[PDB]
Order: structure tokens, then C-alpha cells, then sequence
């Protein structure tokens, strides 16, 4: 059984096994988390473009990096982009269990730029949870709004 966490803090000083960037599809650098990642371990984006829906790991400058891409909901539909920020997820879990990965950092896929213009906090941390349920690793969620940090406590305190 996994156990969950919430750290609002910068997740390039996490300390954890391995760490999941919120990665897009061609493995570029772009703003927020995936640009903290790229300057704490910056090989670590050497041939990491997956598709969206897909994860995909590297060990590169002493970390486990796990780029998985979630979707960006402006491209999908509703409907497809859950299955596909599902998919992301359980992609992250696979990566975690078979490579005995025991605690990681993790932020909220598809809630920055990839969000649409609607709030996807609740709706990517449940299929993180459900995804990571798989698992047996110590799980630590990483967020930098205060607002959000109460929000994903709760939830995980809900589950308790």
C-alpha cells in the first residue's frame, strides 16, 4: 500500500527517489515544474519526447527522472482527455513498480498551461491516486499554491 504526502515547495528539492516531470510530448523546456527539472538535472532530457498519454523514465544526473506527458486540454475533448490523464498516470505507476522506484515526487499533471482554462487540481490528483494505488511507494505531491496545498490535504486525509 502507497502512502500519499502534499509539499508545497520547488520539487527540484525534493528527497525522493525519483521525481515526475510534468513533460511535454517533443521533450522540451518549458515553464514551472519541467524548467525546475531541467536545471537540477539537465541530461536528464536527452531523448525524453513521449507521446501524450505515455511516460518515460531516464537516470541522469544521479535521479530517476520520469517524464510523463498528460494531456493538454485546449487539443481533446472532455472525455478524451481524462482517458488520457488517466493513462499518463497509470504510465507513472508502471514505471514505479517495475523498477522498484519505493518514494516519489510527483506534481499535478495537466493543471498548468495544459489545463484548458478549468480548474484540474481535483480531477488530476484522483487519477493519481488511483493510478499510484497500484503501487507501494511513499508518494509526495508537490504543489507551490497554499490554496492548493489545504486542497490536496484534505483529499488525502478524506481517504484516511
Amino acid at each position: 500500500a502507497p502512502s500519499y504526502r502534499v509539499r508545497r515547495a520547488d520539487i527540484s528539492g525534493h528527497g525522493e527517489e525519483a521525481v515526475v516531470n510534468a513533460a511535454n510530448a517533443k521533450g522540451t523546456v518549458s515553464d514551472g515544474v519541467c524548467r525546475a527539472v531541467a536545471k537540477k538535472w539537465p541530461s536528464s532530457f536527452k531523448g525524453a519526447a513521449t507521446p501524450v498519454g505515455t511516460a518515460k523514465m531516464i537516470r541522469a544526473d544521479g535521479m530517476t527522472v520520469i517524464h510523463a506527458v498528460g494531456p493538454n486540454f485546449s487539443t481533446v475533448t472532455e472525455a478524451e482527455g481524462d482517458r488520457e490523464l488517466a493513462a499518463a498516470y497509470r504510465a507513472v505507476a508502471s514505471i514505479i513498480s517495475t523498477n522498484n522506484i519505493k518514494s516519489v515526487a510527483v506534481p499535478l499533471l495537466s493543471t498548468g498551461t495544459f489545463s484548458g482554462g478549468k480548474d484540474r487540481v481535483m480531477q488530476s490528483l484522483n487519477h493519481l491516486f488511483t493510478a499510484l494505488d497500484a503501487t507501494d511507494a511513499d508518494v509526495v505531491i508537490y504543489c507551490r499554491d497554499k490554496n492548493w496545498e489545504k486542497k490536496i490535504q484534505e483529499a488525502i486525509d478524506r481517504r484516511t
